């Protein structure tokens, strides 16, 4: 999204799926107040979906392309004995999501 949204550190249309089984349309956005969590908003599709994901305690692992997933660029996340999939429009957008996330989990300099 060329036009960066004002407010939340990072946001934009994203999809979610469990162990690459059922993909659903949701909204991904991080709360400036808390750059160590990834909030998710979904319409009337399901509730089970996670509301607050603790990046600090989340491992970012990219799945192989050989898999029979739906999207092309998507990363896996395993934490709190859970497993979700976050697909991105393309590598470009997939990077902004991976970085922001990774960087968050591992706090470096005085920021956030």
């Amino acid at each position: 999204g060329s036009s960066g949204s004002s407010g939340s550190l990072l946001c934009g249309p994203l999809r979610l799926s469990e162990s690459g089984e059922t993909w659903s349309e949701v909204w991904a956005a991080i709360p400036m107040s808390d750059p160590q969590v990834l909030h998710l908003q979904g319409g009337s599709q399901d509730g089970r979906l996670p509301r607050t994901i603790p990046l600090p305690s989340c491992k970012l692992s990219v799945p192989d392309p050989e898999e029979r997933l739906d999207s092309g660029h998507v990363w896996k996340l395993q934490w709190a004995k859970q497993s979700w999939y976050l697909s991105a429009s393309s590598a470009e957008l997939q990077q902004q999501w991976l970085e922001t996330l990774s960087t968050a989990a591992h706090s470096g300099p005085s920021s956030g």
